[PDB]
């Protein structure tokens, strides 16, 4: 993490959350074909959390 | 110690105590098979010191 903070300057904070949200969304999309509940409830939770 | 402080940035302080506590716990676990008193009293002392 120190090495990561060495680069990317000030924008590392913006990059980290953007990567984490993308990874979470990718996992949710991967779990979609079996659990049909996710697309709505996860979107609602995401809207609440944003 | 100066060379160590050169790296790890701000988190060297967190790393040092974490390593020291792990080493102390490892020593206590190593002394366990003969001195059966240690698991309780050392845990109490650790809770007090934390």
């Amino acid at each position: 993490f120190m090495r990561f903070r060495r680069a990317f300057g000030e924008y590392s904070h913006v990059v980290a959350f953007n990567t984490l949200l993308f990874l979470m969304s990718f996992t949710v999309l991967c779990l979609t074909p079996v659990y049909s509940f996710l697309p709505g409830v996860y979107s609602v939770i995401y809207l609440y959390l944003t």
